[PDB]
């Protein structure tokens, strides 16, 4: 009947600041298409398969990354920027760790670990 289109490498690895669109769905195959009723309908069901996709998955299910390079430039007084993550999986992505290299002198207000 039908199984699987794709396009794992295309969206996964597209321009899009999120990644792994769609990929739970994958192992959760389950199906049950195959069947017809007559609600006085004409019933015409051919081939039912596979094919294509939405092909613009784009930007879903995972964190996000605005800012990819910071111009500091010189320094003298204390700044503060912001930084954000924006995870649109249906199940949290837990962060292992923050690991400081250099990094001394920066500090987060207000969050926890």
């Amino acid at each position: 009947e039908g199984i699987v289109a794709g396009i794992t490498p295309n969206i996964d690895a597209l321009e899009l600041n999120q990644d792994i669109s769609l990929a739970a769905v994958a192992a959760s195959t389950w199906g049950g298409a195959y069947g017809a009723h007559q609600p006085v309908e004409v019933i015409h069901s051919t081939y039912q398969a596979v094919h294509q996709s939405a092909l613009e998955e784009n930007y879903y299910n995972r964190l996000w990354l605005i800012p990819t390079a910071m111009e500091l430039g010189n320094v003298v007084s204390t700044q503060i920027r912001p930084a954000s993550v924006w995870n649109a999986y249906f199940s949290p992505r837990t962060l292992t760790a923050i690991d400081r290299e250099a990094a001394d002198g920066i500090t987060l207000s207000g969050q926890a670990s």
